[PDB]
C-alpha cells in the first residue's frame, strides 16, 4: 500500500541528492522523492517521498524522524 512521508524543515543540503543517496543504500526504490517548497521565514524545504508499500517507508522514518542535518531538525509526518 502506498505510503508517503511528508517532510519539512529540510536544510539546504538535505537535498534531494541526500534522500536518493538514503534510499539507495537501503535497496528501496521510491515512486517519487519531491522537494517542492521552501519556507522563507525558516530558510528551510519541504516535500515528500512517496514509497511502494510501508516497509520500504519505515526504513526512511527511522533514518530520518528528527535528525539533525545542517542545523536543522528534519520534520516528518505519515499521511
Amino acid at each position: 500500500k502506498i505510503s508517503t512521508l511528508f517532510l519539512e524543515n529540510l536544510s539546504a543540503v538535505c537535498n534531494k541528492e541526500f534522500l536518493k543517496y538514503l534510499c539507495h543504500q537501503e535497496n528501496i526504490r521510491p515512486f517519487k522523492i519531491q522537494i517542492d517548497g521552501y519556507d522563507e521565514n525558516s530558510s528551510t524545504y519541504s516535500g515528500f517521498i512517496k514509497f511502494r508499500n510501508f516497509e520500504d517507508a519505515t526504513r526512511i522514518f527511522n533514518f530520518l524522524n528528527n535528525r539533525l542535518v545542517g542545523g536543522s531538525i528534519v520534520t516528518t509526518s505519515w499521511e
